[PDB]
C-alpha cells in the first residue's frame, strides 16, 4: 500500500511513490524505512504507525517500483514468498541506494520536518541502510538482518555518521565466520554498533514471522528508538 499522489523522482529520472506516515505534531525528525524484500506490505505499514506514535514523521519508498510498481507481498503465501525471492535477486543494489538518497532529500523538505532524517532498514533494507551509512546521507542509520554484510567490509572507515546494526545470533544468512568478521570490521568503527541477538534467526523482529522471538524484537526495537531519539527536538 502506498500514499495516494505521492511521487519520489530520482537521479535518473525514475519516479516511485511511498507510504507517508505524518506526525502526531510539527516539526518532527524524518525516518525513512527502506522495506523487506516483500514490498510495502502490512509490516511496513505497521511501522509506519510505530514510529509516527513514537514522535516521528515517516517514508516508506517503493524500492522495487525499477521492476514492478506497487510490489505489497504477504510472507504468509509461499507464491508471494517467491515473487520476494526472484524480485530481490533482479534488484539493483546501487539504484536502490540512489532510491533512498532521493527519498532522504524528499524526507528532508517535508513541511513538519525538524531537519533531522534517520533511515531504518529491514531484511533488504538493513543492506541498504549499511550503504546508506557509508554515503553519509543520513543523520542516523539503523538496520535489521542485513545480508551480505561481510562483503562490504571495505565501506567500514567511510562511515561518518551514527548506524546500528540488529543481527539474529542463529541467523542462517550470518554464520559463525561471517558473524566473526562482521564484529571485528565494524569494531574498527566506533560509530557503527552491532548487535546479536542469541537464540534469533533472521526475521526476529517480523511479528507475525514463525522467526519472531518477542524479546529479541523488544530488545533490539528499544536500542532502535533510544538511537534514533536524539534526533527529536
Amino acid at each position: 500500500m502506498l500514499t495516494e499522489g505521492i511521487t519520489i523522482q530520482s537521479y535518473d529520472g525514475h519516479t516511485f511513490g511511498a507510504l507517508v506516515g505524518s506526525p502526531v505534531k510539527a516539526p518532527a525528525p524524518v525516518i525513512v524505512i527502506a522495506h523487506e524484500i516483500l514490498g510495502v506490505n502490512a509490516f511496513m505499514r505497521e511501522t509506519v504507525s510505530w514510529l509516527v506514535d513514537q514522535g516521528y514523521a515517516a517514508v516508506c519508498p517503493d524500492l522495487y517500483a525499477r521492476q514492478a510498481p506497487g510490489t505489497a507481498l504477504d510472507p504468509q503465501d509461499e507464491a508471494q514468498r517467491e515473487q520476494a525471492y526472484k524480485l530481490w535477486q533482479a534488484f539493483d543494489m546501487e539504484a536502490g541506494v540512489g532510491d533512498l538518497e532521493a527519498a532522504i532529500r524528499y524526507a528532508r523538505h517535508l513541511p513538519y520536518s525538524n531537519g533531522k532524517v534517520g533511515l531504518v532498514g529491514y531484511s533488504l533494507g538493513g543492506a541498504l541502510a549499511f550503504l546508506v551509512a557509508a554515503k553519509g546521507y543520513v543523520d542516523r542509520a539503523v538496520g535489521y538482518c542485513g545480508v551480505g554484510l561481510e562483503k562490504q567490509l571495505n565501506k567500514v572507515p567511510e562511515v561518518k555518521h551514527p548506524a546500528l546494526f540488529h543481527m539474529g545470533g542463529q541467523d542462517h544468512f550470518v554464520p559463525a565466520p561471517s558473524r566473526q568478521l562482521i564484529t571485528e570490521g565494524f569494531g574498527a568503527n566506533p560509530l557503527l554498533q552491532v548487535h546479536w541477538y542469541e537464540g534469533a534467526g533472521h526475521s526476529f523482529a517480523r511479528t507475525g514471522s514463525s522467526g519472531y522471538v518477542a524479546s529479541a524484537a523488544a530488545l533490539a526495537n528499544e536500542r532502535t528508538l533510544d538511537f534514533l531519539a536524539p534526533l527529536q527536538s
